[PDB]
């Protein structure tokens, strides 16, 4: 089955063949030829396909993956959550994408996307991945990961294909340190858990601002851009309130409530964990 289908064999003419096995809600890859995790951009991790097949077998792994690197010629298009119950379509830009873009396509391990494999390179305009509004979302790689790789092929399209990918601007997001804060938060206890039901979110609100503004340096646009990656962050943070929004009254307030700032003079802090 799997070894008799076109693409496969055209990516079994490549030694960067990993194994994956499901861990806690992500799947990790493994270096197939001694079974420790694998890096995705050291070459000598990987193996070829029937290393890949043997180490599946000697670790009992749950499938195989192949990393993409920016030589090979391979862009990885993935679909989330765009097919049904019974593996049918069911997003418009999803059906729209297979119609223009025909190439290799599986379904995805969680069985409810698909994968789109093309010879060819991606728009440098484009985002690397794309939520819409149903909770499906378009993600597209050409180096720097892997994919797995199911063999579970979808409307007959087994072949991979050269194609010109300018026409995934269609459908991608279209483009034009904050982590190094989120980091330093989360290592030193300041970064809030999502609320859970009998939490005064409000108050979880105020007290992750007045965090925010010592460790931004009261620094109101980045206040906002960071709050908007926490799991504290919903619909009334943008809510129209007297002269401006939720968010924006909050973060001033925080700004006016501290007195220490965090200057990369490494300072410390009046919150505690
Ligand atoms: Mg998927
Ligand atoms: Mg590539």
């Amino acid at each position: 089955m799997i070894m008799e289908i076109p693409a496969i064999k055209a990516l079994s003419r490549y030694a960067q063949w990993v194994i994956w096995k499901k861990a806690a809600d992500t799947k990790i890859p493994y270096n197939p030829n001694n079974g420790k995790k694998a890096s995705s951009t050291d070459p000598l991790a990987w193996g070829d396909i029937d290393e890949a097949q043997a180490g599946l077998v000697r670790y009992g792994a749950n499938g195989l993956g192949f990393v993409l690197t920016k030589s090979d010629p391979f862009v990885f298009i993935d679909l989330d959550h765009v097919l049904d119950e019974n593996k049918r379509v069911k997003c418009e830009w999803a059906r729209q994408l297979l119609k223009e873009i025909k190439s290799y396509t599986e379904i995805s391990p969680s069985g409810d996307g698909l994968h789109v494999v093309v010879s060819g390179k991606l728009p440098d305009y484009i985002k690397h991945k794309t939520k819409f509004d149903d909770g499906s979302a378009l993600e597209v790689y050409e180096s720097g990961r892997y994919m797995t790789i199911t063999g579970e092929v979808f409307d007959g399209r087994d072949d991979i294909k050269e194609l010109d990918l300018s026409i995934l601007g269609e459908f991608a997001e279209h483009k034009i340190d904050d982590e190094a804060i989120i980091d330093l938060m989360k290592r030193k206890g300041q970064w809030p858990d999502a609320p859970a039901d009998g939490d005064d979110w409000s108050s979880l609100d105020m007290s992750f601002a007045n965090r925010l503004a010592f460790w931004c340096g009261k620094d109101i646009e980045r206040m906002d851009r960071i709050f908007r990656q926490s799991p504290l962050m919903r619909q009334k943070w943008d809510r129209p309130t007297a002269g401006s929004t939720y968010g924006r009254i909050t973060l001033k307030k925080a700004c006016d409530f501290v007195d220490s700032v965090y200057d990369p003079a490494l300072r410390n802090e009046s919150d505690c964990p």
